[PDB]
């Protein structure tokens, strides 16, 4: 689902600023920028991700 | 996030019923009884689960 970067952390249980590492890391984003309701992620994207980094 | 099982498929990008089928390979609740607005998630402990699966 469409989330801010922030519900992304909550989601996921992380520190918000490591989402935005896990984006330096190739976590796509859906809606560019950075940090709080700014950037944009679909949450089924980031699980596939984060699944095929240490799965 | 502490999610019912609607919203823990949304989030995951799955059909409502394969978060039931998840439960019976495993996937905890947090409280549990069915579907819809009962059964209730975390989804970092989902996402944990989830990536330890198969990768």
């Amino acid at each position: 689902m469409n989330v801010n970067k922030k519900k992304l952390a909550e989601i996921f249980g992380c520190d918000v600023r490591t989402v935005t590492a896990w984006q330096s890391q190739g976590l796509p984003l859906v809606s560019g920028g950075g940090k709080g309701n700014e950037a944009v992620f679909d949450t089924a994207a980031a699980i596939s991700w984060y699944a095929e980094r240490d799965a």
